[PDB]
This record gives structure tokens, sequence and C-alpha cells, in this order.
């Protein structure tokens, strides 16, 4: 459901930059899409979407399908690509990326 909030071309540039099988980075991808500077409000709303299960948290499984809201079958993480997002979005090593953690990494991307 984040397709209406964004763009379009912004999703075609980030995915075209990481479509490879292991070329995803979390900083270059989100940096191109535009979430880096969207508005903390519409950002907490972007995360609310990343939370595919409704646990106010981004779990590793969501990280794999993190691009489903932008494309139902858009990017499909390769596993190693998921080990990058998790090791780049989790610092406390809790296995869960809350908002401040998510809106902090997405904005600093
Ligand atoms: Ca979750
Ligand atoms: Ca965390």
């Amino acid at each position: 459901a984040a397709k209406d909030l964004l763009k379009a071309d912004d999703i075609k540039k980030a995915l075209d930059a990481v479509k490879a099988e292991g070329s995803f980075n979390h900083k270059k991808f989100f940096a191109l899409v535009g979430l880096k500077a969207m508005s903390a409000n519409d950002v907490k709303k972007v995360f609310k979407a990343i939370d595919a299960d409704a646990s106010g948290f981004i779990e590793e499984e969501e990280l794999k399908f993190v691009l489903k809201s932008f494309a139902a079958d858009g990017r499909d993480l390769t596993d190693a690509e998921t080990k990058a997002f998790l090791k780049a979005a989790d610092k406390d090593g809790d296995g869960k990326i809350g908002i401040d953690e998510f809106e902090t990494l997405v904005h600093e991307a």
C-alpha cells in the first residue's frame, strides 16, 4: 500500500539499482526512492507498512518482502540481501527494527 504514496519513478530507480541478485544496499536503494526525506510523519506511515504483520515492528521476514508494498513481486531478497538490510538496520541486535530505528536509518540513508 505504499505505491500510492510514492512514486513511481522513484521505485523504478531504486529497484533498477538493486534488481541484481545481491546488489541491494538499504542506503542507495532508499536514497533513490525518496524516503530519505519524506516527512517523519509519512515515514512512520511507510514503516507501518513495512510492518507486514502488524506488530509495530519490522521483522527479518518483512525485510525479505520489504519491497512487496512497492511491488507485489518486486524485489525479492536473495537471502544475503536480507542479511545486509538486517545488519544495516539493526544496531542493537534485537532482531526487530522499530520506527525510530527505521525512520533513523531511512533518513540517514
Ligand atoms: Ca513485524
Ligand atoms: Ca533495532
